[PDB]
């Protein structure tokens, strides 16, 4: 069918939308933009087309294999009270007279409506269910991207999605996909996995495969196959009936409605803003790709999947032959409706493989031993931190990034230094902040950062010191490019923060001592001190813990 | 959405379409025409429109109750062997190099292609499945109907439809609509049920509701709802998959390709020529009508549904209040996408209510006792009868009409006397013949008719004798209109046929003795001597 | 025993080998390639391996039956003069100071040497006879093939083989194998056999069986048994004594000597370039398959064998039951050391069965009567055709293909038109040409094709006109893939050649009249224009008539 059809009504904004940035961090303010509903039209062009999908014997085998694992999963029905407790406090309110705050409180009004929505789900497996369609606001750096289209149903239905399916998507993918299921690895765990599966090959080749607007390429067929996988589980028969109802009334497709209530058209592909999107996209991506591997006769593949993001490490057969089999892979995926964005290429050096906008690099600890850590190009993190420090938002990428990339040269020198300067100047070190980790919202005290980092990365995160050349150049140019002070300047700033932190004692002094030992010259001795976080992807799924 | 979209390509025939008749039976040959593909555009016009559909609590309540019943129903997957055996010997061949004969014979080629269609049905629940669109050649009398459009898929698909849904459509409607499922009634049992439910009311009113081109009014929503009722059954897991997939790729709509292989357009409404049409149409009618009854506050409603055909008998609230309530019933049925053709009218006389082109009337048996029988206007039967005698057709509507209308003045005196005459004059009494009964093709030996008619109608079918005045006139009027000899001539022809038959002894002598006892003058004292009326299968490509 | 063992010395070329085309016929010149010695190593990997062979009662029953049939056969020794006459004029020279030209001229130096090779064969039944190993230069279209490994003995030995065994391989296979011996059929007779035996089954099923590099799977045992089948015949005493010597000293194996005189290794399987290779392979293949049929319990098997190529046609026992008996069949062939390449599949459509790279299809003649004929995918003949026009070969596969496939849509419109146009351009219509029919080399005058075709295929061949949808589409997509112009262009090109041919009168007129009556619109009433070619197979046996 067609991924989308449009009525003509605009995708409309909920309020203002600031396209630009109103400085101690970065001087080239004109390189940072937010996407807006103004670029919506362009996105609608890039994301709408017909979908011709040709399956083959490889697709069916993998699927059979996947169904066999899915059949050993038992999963439970979440109560109204449990599914309420999972809704964020600022989730988008219902059009039926209650908000997320009512839900969280178990108000008998919300709860009665949730009951009613579930009962209709049980009673009617046909009528499409309404979604809202909005354009995302994300900050990026110049050299432009159109806004991405978020699509999601009413809060009533989302609490119902939780009840039917939260336990399935928290549990199944890991079993179905084993070590290929990305969202079970902390950053350190993901480096240990990739590094070890690299050295396990006689002669390793790796590639990341970029799919071209993946949610568009997900066919309604893909989504029923995904349902049959869910249905293999040992389910309660009432969950079984809402999982059917949901996939046919919501996941497969539906109408699109803008913020002003007008009808914008119709979707017959993946909505980003529903509970099954991460799990669904992950499964679908691993299915097609496993098959593409088999089609291209690739040797001893190990895969790692996170939603629409795929990496494959395998046994090379030579540069000529690798490059050719990679094009055979690409056809396989195309035939499966997962065509290429940037066409994929063989890498023979782990460091240069990018997956989940991240890559492996090495550095050394206090004792000199080489340590491998996860990193990324810091442009977007810096840009967003700049945006975050200028315009107050209730979402904190900087903090997520400090947690996720704590060992990195840039997170420690720039991000840690910068914001600990702000919190200290504003007397708000104590105050909890909300950050995203695998699409899930957690409330986090910035003063706990030392424990958190020790726990996810070991003490070495506090003492890494001979970063690789290619990493050091990456960061330096990013800094020159953005107009952020060179690294010598942040060392001097960090010493200032470290000292101010130490004078406050306790948790505050432990941040200074640990997060900033890299800046002192004479190091102190850093000793041990004294998480269902890295288990499953929930991005798009309206989750809070 | 639009029931049909047309590309502009014509609807094409396979062959020569006779339209006019090329005299024993009727003399006014120019009154009888046969529909052809020349009339198709006029039909295309009538059957293509937008459907605005809107449901309410009544609809929804009735659906809940319907599902509850379906849930009590086990149904099983037919094997390829069982499904092959159900295929008519003369069913349109597959475009994949085999025919019904190959199917019927378990040709491993036919069987292996069926296995391949089944497997694709399982992997793929979205790609529309190709149908072929044809204009129907039906025969009529004047005062002019344009051809109906038959729409159907390839034989491979059809066998898969049987594997998946033959047990459901043969079993689900009766459980779900109890006394309303019309196809559980032989013609004698249909009459009994109408008469008793009429007599059981304190003060009865009735109406039949003519839906304007029902097939086109069936929305893609209606067809999915039907699919969801089926799924309430306890079904094998491979059946469940083949049903959804069949409904999404076939039932719900898909491309229309003519006989020359060109795209005519796209369908988003009921297909006339699939296994589920009768069942679907019946359920979908029962659902809309049951709720419409509630919307109109109809007291003590009893209903009879045969696909798109509907009859309601209920308690009267007074003349005035009935008409008003009928108009409410119509309003509802319109919201639900079943606007009327001829708007419904209240009737206080059962013998004036028409349903499945038929009506109850009354006659008296040997003893004097009054018996109720089903009749109709004989115009179309006599038309097709004459057409069947001039041009050899593989279908025999005369036999079916003798079977379904054995007790009628017109079938007894004309159809029996005419064709038993012809059969005699060609030494073909032994030869089995193919006739349709609730859409299914059965082979029947005409010499068996006495045992069959007794079983289906009773001994009294061989001695009904004081037909109502209205009935006698309709028959006689129609005789004058069509130019077919009056009933006194047929009486004479019958004594002659009866004699010849009596002289052959055997089964032939029993036909003589029983089928034409009406004609003798001095009667003989007549003494005594299946699984046919259980479910509907028009469109379904079915044989036993 | 290892099919081959290798010293390490390479397989080397005689002249320098083209691998690429230097366009009237096809634009996509980079899709056409020739195999060269560059790929000898890739082949070497594929064809060298160990043979576990195990036999059973079914194998023995069938061998017994075979020897009984062969015991009814007489066969005579060929004179030297007879044997010399069968030697093609461009057959590789002897390394004992004479050539094929000398052989054909009955020179006393050649004849004296042939007597001495014979005298030594009679006396010595053990000393392995020298062979020469070479890489074959065959043309193909992409979608890569390593070259095949042609291996052959000295010309002296070859003339001796013809003396001993020519009469035997020309006559024995037929008697032994009966209706199964494939090389006894014209292409039209093969078509009639496949068709009639298909229609002779109540409920038919067929399969072809591809054997993983058959020459390599032939064990020394097989080649000895094969020998013992020959010894059943009534044979002159010296025929017997030479047949044993040849089978122990040359057929069983022996050393491999490259074109430079070095030792490449040693062979313990079938040699492609000896006289008994067609007859042996056909027997061995027939013997194993006949037994496997019985192992699998196939009902009413009708078998057709051409060397390593096998098709079986039998009564279907149902689909699951059919699928299973092939697996049983495959297991048996494997025990017997003839494992599969592509595993066999059941087929219920005669036109979808390929055998000898060919399938049956249907057209209609002058009268509209339906008529059966033999065809193939034209990709490979089109490719070899391109090549034979761009570069001068002494082997004209285009002429082979016109004779073999006169009735075909693609042969008539493209091969006929195209080559008759070139012969016309170059004033060479009168000039005899060498072509290979069943591996025997014939010199054929191209103006004789209208008689040759009438005899071999009937007048229907000159007027077939409603080729099946499947056959039309295969020919169409091949034109596109290969870049050859569409059939409308060949119609017009054919009318031109047809006119020019009619103007010359004589036999040139007759070709234009008949061969091209398809391009004319108003046709001529074609009427009758006023062989020992399809008896046995000699592919590999150095044979000329
Ligand atoms: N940073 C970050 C996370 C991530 C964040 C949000 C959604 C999905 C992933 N990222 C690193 C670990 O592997 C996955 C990619
Ligand atoms: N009542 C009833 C049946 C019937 C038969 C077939 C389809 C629907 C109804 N009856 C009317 C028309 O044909 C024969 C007599
Ligand atoms: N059947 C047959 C022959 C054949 C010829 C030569 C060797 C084996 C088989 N066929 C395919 C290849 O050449 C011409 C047509």
């Amino acid at each position: 069918s067609m991924s989308y059809t449009w009525t003509g009504a605009l995708i409309t904004p909920c309020a203002a939308e600031e396209s630009k940035l109103p400085n101690s961090l970065l001087r080239h303010h004109n390189m940072v933009y937010a996407t807006t509903s103004r670029s919506a039209g362009l996105r609608q062009k890039k994301v709408t087309f017909d979908r011709l999908q040709v399956l083959d014997d490889h697709y069916r085998d993998v699927l059979k294999e996947m169904k066999a694992k899915a059949s050993t999963v038992k999963a439970k029905l979440l109560s109204v009270e449990e599914a309420c407790k999972l809704t964020p406090p600022h989730s988008a309110k219902s059009k039926f007279g209650y908000g997320a705050k009512d839900v969280r409180n178990l108000s008998s009004k919300a709860v009665n409506h949730i009951h009613s929505v579930w009962k209709d789900l049980l009673e009617d497996t046909v009528t499409p269910i309404d979604t809202t369609i909005m354009a995302k606001n994300e900050v990026f750096c110049v050299q432009r991207k159109p806004a991405r289209l978020i699509v999601f149903p009413d809060l009533g239905v989302r609490v119902c999605e939780k009840m039917a399916l939260y336990d399935v998507v928290s549990t199944l993918p890991q079993v179905v996909m084993g070590s290929s299921y990305g969202f079970q690895y902390s950053p350190g765990q993901r480096v240990e996995f990739l590094v070890n599966t690299w050295k396990s090959k006689k002669n390793p080749m790796g590639f990341s495969y970029d799919t071209r607007c993946f949610d568009s390429t997900v066919t309604e067929n893909d989504i029923r196959v995904e349902e049959s996988i869910y249905q293999c589980c040992d389910l309660a028969p009432e969950a079984r009936q809402a999982i059917k109802s949901l996939t046919e009334r919501l996941y497969i497709g539906g109408p699109l409605t803008n913020s002003k209530g007008q009808n914008c058209g119709y979707r017959r592909c993946r909505a980003s803003g529903v509970l099954t999107t991460s799990c669904g996209n992950t499964l679908t991506c691993y299915l097609k790709a496993s098959a593409a591997c088999r089609a291209a006769k690739l040797q001893d593949c190990t895969m790692l999947v996170n939603g629409d993001d795929l990496v494959v490490i395998c046994e090379s057969a030579g540069t000529q032959e690798d490059a050719a089999s990679l094009r055979v892979f690409t056809e396989a995926m195309t035939r499966y409706s997962a065509p290429p964005g940037d066409p994929p290429q063989p890498e023979y050096d782990l460091e240069l493989i990018t997956s989940c906008s991240s890559n492996v690099s090495v550095a050394h600890d206090a004792s000199g031993k080489r340590v491998y850590y996860l990193t990324r190009d810091p442009t977007t993190p810096l840009a967003r931190a700049a945006w975050e420090t200028a315009r107050h938002t209730p979402v904190n990428s900087w903090l997520g990034n400090i947690i996720m990339y704590a060992p990195t040269l840039w997170a420690r020198m720039i991000l840690m230094t910068h914001f600990f300067s702000i919190l200290l100047a504003q007397e708000q070190l104590e105050k909890a902040l909300d950050c995203q980790i695998y699409g899930a919202c957690y409330s986090i005290e910035p003063l706990d950062l030392p424990q958190i980092i020790e726990r996810l990365h070991g003490l070495s995160a506090f003492s890494l010191h001979s970063y690789s050349p290619g990493e050091i150049n990456r960061v330096a140019s990013c800094l020159r490019k953005l107009g952020v002070p060179p690294l010598r300047v942040w060392r001097h700033r960090a010493r200032s923060v470290r000292a101010r932190l130490l004078s406050q004692g306790g948790r505050a002094a432990t941040c200074g001592k640990y997060l900033f030992n890299w800046a002192v010259k004479t190091k102190l001795k850093l000793t041990p001190i004294p998480s269902g976080w890295f288990v499953a992807g929930y991005s798009g799924g309206d989750i809070y813990h």
